[PDB]
């Protein structure tokens, strides 16, 4: 039950001083003059790892996740630096010997694993039942999604907007009739957009690599997630051809007012790197548009990016996750 640990014997290297930009969740960084605030970026984001000694889940469930939760680990990391942004601002930052804002704790705590936080394990294994997946399987990015917006629909706090683009399309309508609130004269539910992606058969076809490091230098970049059965990741940038990530294999124990000791919930290690050309084609990229003017930015830089593609931009109008299969993929397959 600590084999699937990974990340305690994974490689660690320094970030390599070159001159290629370091991309962090829409933020451009330059390793040389500005190492310092990378880390900060990286150190930031709200981690989230394998857990044990957690109330068992529905009474009589598992009381760890080791082995089975990464790819719901990877959903609560996305899903937090969204509540980050929408409670902290981006430009928030983490800092020891400093007193956080409560919004701050009320976001760690939604995660905290106990069956009354709205993210906590317990419920994203619970209402991944009624996605047809029993708690203790490992879920591809499209479930993990699905779940993480009916689990939303409970947080008023937040009052977010959760929106699952299937089809390889975003339906602009679609996202007005899900984010407005009443007619504009907060009249916009801030917005959390999940776009499920297959881009390739075994890799990600190389065509795809451009188009996907566009999807970090957005504004509104929440990342994505994916990675093969018991691997996932929560990729956060890129440079050169790699792409960054927190990754969420290790065991921690499970965290017992406002105050919570927070250190188990930031990753200090070297941030991981791992070559683009090895990422597993299947994944779910997300945006967070705040505002409607947010929404109506992130629809500009799509349309550039779409014209000079991994999902298309549309006005109006089976759920499936199109595989663009080229010559040899269609004889491979």
């Amino acid at each position: 039950t600590l084999t699937y640990d990974t990340l305690r014997f994974a490689e660690f290297e320094d970030f390599p001083e070159t001159s290629e930009p370091v991309w962090i969740l829409g933020r451009k960084y330059s390793i040389f003059t500005e190492k310092d605030e990378i880390l900060s970026d990286v150190a930031s984001r709200l981690w989230f790892t394998y857990r044990k000694n957690f109330p068992a889940i529905g009474g009589t469930g598992p009381t760890s996740d080791t082995g089975w939760g990464c790819m719901l680990r990877c959903g609560q990391m996305i899903f937090a630096q969204a509540l980050v942004c929408r409670h902290l601002g981006r430009d928030w930052r983490w800092t020891q010997r400093k007193r956080q804002p409560d919004s701050y704790f009320s976001v760690l705590n939604a995660f905290i694993d106990r069956k009354d936080s709205y993210y906590s394990i317990h419920q994203i294994a619970q209402m991944g039942v009624g996605e047809g997946k029993s708690i203790g399987q490992w879920y591809g990015p499209n479930t993990v999604a699905q779940v993480l917006k009916k689990l939303a629909v409970f947080d008023t706090w937040s009052s977010l907007a959760v929106h699952i683009a299937m089809d390889n399309t975003v339906v602009m309508e679609e996202i007005r009739r899900l984010c407005r609130t009443s007619v504009p004269c907060s009249p916009w539910r801030p917005l959390v957009l999940l776009i499920p992606l297959r881009l390739g058969l075994t890799d990600i076809n190389e065509a795809y690599v451009e188009t996907l490091k566009h999807c970090f230098m957005m504004p509104q970049s929440l990342g994505v997630i994916g990675g093969k059965p018991n691997s996932a990741h929560y990729f956060i940038g890129y440079v050169g051809e790699e792409l960054i990530y927190l990754d969420p294999h290790t065991t921690q124990p499970a965290v017992e007012g406002c105050f919570i000791p927070d250190e188990s919930f930031h990753c200090q290690h070297p941030p991981c790197r791992m070559s683009i050309a090895e990422l597993d084609p299947s994944i779910a990229v997300g945006f967070f548009c705040k505002t409607e003017d947010d929404f109506n930015d992130w629809c500009q830089q799509v349309k550039k990016l779409s014209l000079l593609p991994m999902f298309e931009l549309v006005e109006q109008q089976p759920d499936v996750l199109n595989l663009s299969l080229d010559s040899s993929d269609v004889e491979r397959l």
